[PDB]
């Protein structure tokens, strides 16, 4: 099976495949911070 993407769109965090975070602000996953 295949997972999210960065800049994909996601209703939750869950669709994150990996080092990603489902941002409300950009309506899509994130490249997750260092901090």
């Amino acid at each position: 099976s295949e997972c999210g993407k960065f800049m994909w769109k996601c209703k939750n965090s869950n669709d994150c495949c990996k080092d990603l975070v489902c941002s409300s602000r950009w309506k899509w996953c994130v490249l997750a911070s260092p901090f």
